[PDB]
């Protein structure tokens, strides 16, 4: 059924598809000078008319952005200058490799790359950064490799995570969006330069893009119909005919049944992939809510069954599992180990009126996740103080499957923060999970720019080596904070750290200022803009830097929180306060990676650590967090946004660690940094509840300039076994909620399974582990990232 | 000790003191034409120089606003036109009578009244309301009596509740404030008219009022020294010397000890009473926080003891119990049965950084309340999702004393609402309870105008009688919505009610627009403004309508929620859907107050009722609430404020009830309406937990335009007996917090105690009951308010 589809692409390397990039380029190279949203819309039409449409074997819904099997899509507007080396490197890349046929290689070199030579966003961004910033961003003059210090993330995705107002599609259809746009055009003053230049072309872009997705849908209806006529098996012939009927109706017209709603949404989400490379892949919204009217009505009218609806969802996810986010740059790839994806599916939470939103579909999605073997969908469960008992129990049972699903997002942290930044309560209460851990208001959010990922572990190294890093030798990178062995008090060391920290923040905000102004000259999002109230009201593409009435919620990342906290905690305690070792002795111990210095290494590992509800380390964490909250509060208004400190790592803590030498917390050189706001590996020796408490102690709830923190916690199977274990997990989630923590997600595994899977990859090919907001096959992960997963403390008693 | 003090005025009618009114008037009549804040400051200086200062027997702190015993104060600027009848009527008034000596009456007629003739705020407001509004406001052309329909509340208190930044006094002292203002004057441009007219006179008033309270304090220090020098008892002589020393220092200078902090805060609190008639009497803030540093240091340094500190607290509250809020108009008196008072004292909650704020002083205040027999202080305990267990347990034990202490205010409802209205998280988290149930940010709140109390039970009556009310005969009051016996569907009845409801809202908002602009011409508050950051920054008196950067949080009252919901529920169910009776039968039964129609009365009492978690009624309640939230959201911006629906009754449900005839829910003519957002009398038949859910069901969490709801619940002693009963209350409080409800407070009493005390007041004269955010002696209450307290369901289980 779905296992039949699943057997068809099992254990196959994804291929790179080129049709979208080819026809995008054929259109774009013919429209130079025209308004970018209009060019994008004409290209989407050109794609809609010329790219291959697929009706896939055994499927009940149709729509692809690429070829049979697992595939990815090319985005030359973003990083087309990487196409040459991606041809050479992608098939053999150690992590997340992609195969490329010779035929598709020829189109890239011959039909795609030439136009984009000298026109990509990454070429423009590399030239746009001033030298002081460039040295902290890239390792070479053409910005082909990051230095993993002040890491910009705008050059390996079109935008950050996004959630469409899919329900708008289901209720109105794209023909309705188009007619609104025509009426708006008719109301313009034809004498007005602003109407003629700022209003008309945007609205014309909306009209075309509506015609584009509809024409694309109707080409499926035709293909399905032609197949139905030649189909000999009656059962399949009725299904093909059903496809021809539904796709002739949606997404042009509002959906009439649950099946149409799935296909309408599926069409919208696939075309979204064709339009742009959304960060983490475009997300899916509160499906258990906006599907509910269709599900409820069909269920009552015998049109659908509990099993039949569950079959259609599985049809949707096997398709999602065939689309792989393609990162052709080495920075993008190392941020996204194991074919990383986060097409967040939100279930549960509250309605816009503050009532609990659990419905039967909520439980179906949970069950759907528990019985679909792939690590799809990216299930995110909303928690609030009145989350029902049965719901939390079912959340706990899903967690105890061991695959890491679902991740938990806390209404009690998001809703107050979002109303404090201008959201009506209805908008905040109705938020969707997006990407790793983010909250989105699909008609109020307007910010789309990838933000800095900052390796603050390197900032600490630059204190130890007075502006330099061992990885980069004598390169003049950071502030000349002075010879650390010349510091007489702890306060001088801390100030040294503070100076490096503000240098990185300062660097990052200059990056974002340039990025936010630059992106609008390279990226447009006409289909996404047509589903956004403010875009339509003010005639502005989503990627415009400022949109009236919008709220801009963006990010800068703190990487290595636990690593830095413990290192600083050790230095303060062991070097300055207890004077158990001198600065030179510590530095000497670091310089030789503790080889021959195992005694100091153990001594350093004995100081107070983050994640133990220990105020000695937790006060250091709070002061480090305060630096980023207060910086954001002060300097974000200049950028017309909320640029908030966030602790969501992707898989960057691996490459960020690969460039940071041995640190005062006892961590070995070049190994992964601590993840998100989790405790540093094996530093939580007081149980799992103290991790939640240290996360609380390390925040600054007196100010609003904060976003998510990603928290990874691992239980052993014994610790959560049985009804008593389910009750503990449920209660632990209630405490997480009460503490106003943003996110939590769990692995449930024995250490020996991870070790065995390293010692025998072929045997444990299907082992799935939760990494950072997503799950992947353990055997696809690099040794360094495996070591991150292994060294995470497994809690046995909770 | 304090029992000796309390024995001296036990069971005595308070007297009306005139000194403040005399010396206020002597100054004001000499300063006509000057800017009002400067005049007020000069008036307060004149009082400071001429009014009697008292060193009271057995006391350890000093400061009075009137004569020995229980006393009240006159504020002729507010309602001086009532002085004539207050001379005749107050000593014999049935509720809350005040005695007045013949000499004090002579001061009033001869030295106070003449100047204020034609100058009072009430005279000005009465003339300023247009005829359409006046008919709904007052029952006579000089506005001497309310009609208890659209009741304005600005005319019987200077302002609404208020909380000073007392901690600023303790930490800075008033000399610092004066010096700040002097520098600000020195920095002015002497050529600038705006500096000369808008800045200098405001700052000159701050200088004077700082000198005024300091001079007033030093006269206490002088008198105490003179008494100590003649004191024969060594113990008492030391107390006088301590008083002489402490009062020469505070509030001029920052406090140095716990004793000084109490005396400084007391001075500020008493002088505030001299400055104006704050609503509910000025409130006291989070004393367990800003007293904590002094308590901890002295306690550690052997300077203070738990018992001595508790003694100093009791000295403050016996003083508070001697100050009685004086309402001379009959409206003010009927709103404030039994000498109602709400000098809110806030304990517990969260710090400005979101950490739990329980400390040892928090528990001492609880113990302090449990061992002081009077219904003082007005203890308010803040609740949040992390209220500690021991804290909730001691709160429950205090509740189990049966006196109504403490009232519960829920962070989880207040804090999101306040940051959504512009408060930083630190300001919101640090809020103080003020008055009945309100939250105050002492340097961000700027709104001070009394709002409407709207008798929506009367609005329903105008549907039953097509714009008229039985109490007022043929007086053409409301909208002519038609003969109710002509309504063919429920929707017509509902629409008629909606029309009257909006008439009352429109009326109240015209009142507030006129009131908010009028008050600045009659009231000024120099001492309160000198403690407010925004006042000092922008040189504006607190009672200015608009103050830059301020947040204006005001109110309009819905009275009779339960009464109206159930009446409508009965009409919807019994007349229109089940057709168990005709409209003519219901009206006939109502007009004769059910006499001869007892069966109809019984049938009407059987419909679904609010407070039972019954969506049939709760959905009506939710829709009525939505009417007022949506109206406020739309039309408050015009007023430059948040004019939010609130359900806090004072004791106005008695006078509001006394003008409403028999209602469709079975309530008898002229009896009390339901209180706050509590269930209507005896309508809650499904336990106390369903009241909380119905309060939740009847709200609209999707919008912010909402303020407090006062909730009264009564348990019998049996329900809460023993350790299990304490745990049940703790558990019930968690559910109250989880549901984001604003307020709850409890009576614990047997119905028979209420009946026995009615049949024999002398025997049960000291019985204390929780009424509406405050507690009072049951025997001081009118029969109508006693019947309200008796009819509240006493719950045996939860």
């Amino acid at each position: 059924r779905v296992f039949t589809i699943l057997e068809s692409f099992d254990n196959t390397r994804p291929r790179i598809d080129v049709e979208r990039a080819k026809y995008f380029t054929e259109s774009m190279k013919a429209t130079e000078g025209q308004p970018l949203p209009l060019r994008w819309a004409k290209a989407l039409m050109h794609i809609a008319e010329n790219m291959t449409v697929y009706i896939d074997d055994h499927q009940l819904i149709c729509g692809r952005a690429g070829y049979q099997g697992r595939y990815g899509v090319l985005y030359p507007e973003l990083d087309g200058d990487f196409l040459g080396t991606a041809i050479e490197d992608l098939p053999n890349r150690a992590e997340s490799p992609f195969a490329i046929t010779p035929a598709a290689a020829a189109v890239v070199v011959e039909e795609i790359a030439p136009f984009w030579k000298g026109k990509t966003y990454h070429e423009a961004l590399n030239l746009a950064l001033p030298a002081d910033v460039h040295k902290l961003t890239y390792d070479d003059p053409q910005g082909l490799m990051s230095r993993f210090i002040v890491n910009e993330t705008s050059s390996f995705r079109s935008s950050i995570q996004w959630v469409h107002d899919y329900e708008k599609v289901l209720k109105r259809g794209f023909r309705s969006i188009k007619e609104e746009a025509l009426e708006k055009i008719a109301a313009l003053d034809p004498m007005s330069p602003c109407d003629n230049v700022e209003k008309r072309p945007f609205l014309e872009a909306i009209v075309i893009v509506c015609d584009a997705i509809i024409l694309w849908a109707k080409r499926h209806a035709k293909l399905a119909a032609e197949l139905a006529a030649k189909e000999t098996d009656p059962t399949r012939k009725r299904e093909l005919e059903t496809m021809a009927e539904i796709c002739a109706w949606v997404p042009e017209n509002p959906a009439r049944t649950f099946h149409e709603a799935v296909q309408a949404q599926w069409f919208t989400q696939v075309f979204s992939r064709i339009e742009q490379k959304t960060g983490t892949i475009v997300s899916n919204g509160r499906m258990d809510q906006y599907f509910w009217p269709f599900y409820e009505k069909d269920l009552a009218e015998g049109r659908i069954t509990e099993d039949s609806a569950l079959e259609l969802l599985e049809c949707m996810w096997v398709g999602m599992a065939q689309y792989v986010d393609l990162y052709i740059s080495p920075t993008g790839g190392a941020f996204n180990e194991g074919y990383a994806h986060w097409e967040a599916v939100t279930i549960g939470g509250q309605t816009p009126e503050g009532r609990d939103a659990t419905n039967d579909l909520t439980y179906l999605f949970l069950k759907s996740k528990r019985e679909f073997p792939l690590h799809y969908p990216d299930l995110a469960a909303r928690i609030h103080s009145r989350s029902p008992e049965r719901y939390l129990w079912e959340v706990a049972e899903t967690i105890k499957d061991g695959s890491g699903f679902p991740k938990l997002i806390n209404d009690e942290e998001v809703v107050p923060l979002y109303v404090s930044k201008g959201a009506t309560f209805a908008e905040a209460l109705d938020y969707a999970v997006s990407g790793c851990t983010e909250a989105r208001m699909p008609n109020r959010d307007t910010y789309t720019s990838g933000g800095a990922y900052i390796n603050f572990a390197a900032a600490l190294e630059m204190v130890l080596y007075n502006g330099k890093m061992l990885k980069y030798g004598d390169t003049d990178l950071g502030a000349h904070t002075g010879d650390p062995c010349e510091f007489k008090t702890w306060e001088e060391f801390w100030n040294a750290y503070v100076t490096q920290h503000h240098l990185f923040l300062k660097t990052a905000f200059v990056q974002q200022h340039i990025i936010n102004n630059l992106r609008a000259r390279h990226f447009a999002q006409p289909m996404g803009s047509s589903l956004h109230d403010l875009c339509m009201k003010h005639c502005l593409d989503l990627h415009t830097p400022q949109i009236p009435e919008g709220i801009n919620l963006g990010y800068f990342e703190y990487m290595g929180f636990g690593t830095v906290v413990d290192s600083l905690s050790a230095i303060k305690k062991l070097v300055f306060e207890d004077k158990k070792l001198t600065m030179g002795e510590l530095i000497e111990a670091l310089k030789c990676n503790f080889e021959g210095k195992e005694d100091i290494q153990q001594l350093l590992k004995s100081a107070p650590c983050y994640g133990n509800n220990d105020d000695y380390a937790d006060s250091i964490a709070r002061d480090i967090d305060a630096l980023s909250v207060k910086y954001g509060r002060r300097y974000s208004p200049e950028l017309g946004m909320h640029n908030d400190v966030r602790y969501v790592p992707f898989t960057s803590h691996v490459p960020f660690g690969r460039v940071v030498s041995a640190t005062p917390n006892g961590r070995k050189a070049w190994s992964a940094l601590s993840d998100g706001s989790s405790a540093s590996h094996g530093a939580d020796v007081n149980g799992p509840t103290a991790i939640l408490q240290s996360n609380f102690n390390s925040k600054n709830y007196g100010m609003r300039d904060r976003a998510a923190r990603m928290l990874n916690i691992k239980f052993t199977p014994k610790c959560v076994e049985g009804e008593e274990g389910s009750q503990k997990l449920v209660s632990f989630i209630r405490t997480f909620c009460d503490l106003k923590l943003w996110h939590v997600q769990f692995n449930v595994i024995n250490k020996e399974t991870l070790l065995a899977a390293q010692r025998d990859p072929e045997k444990y090919r299907n082992l799935i582990v939760r990494i950072a907001g997503y799950s992947a096959y353990f055997v696809d992960l690099s040794p360094d990232l495996q070591n991150d997963l292994i060294a995470r403390t497994g809690h046995d008693v909770m």
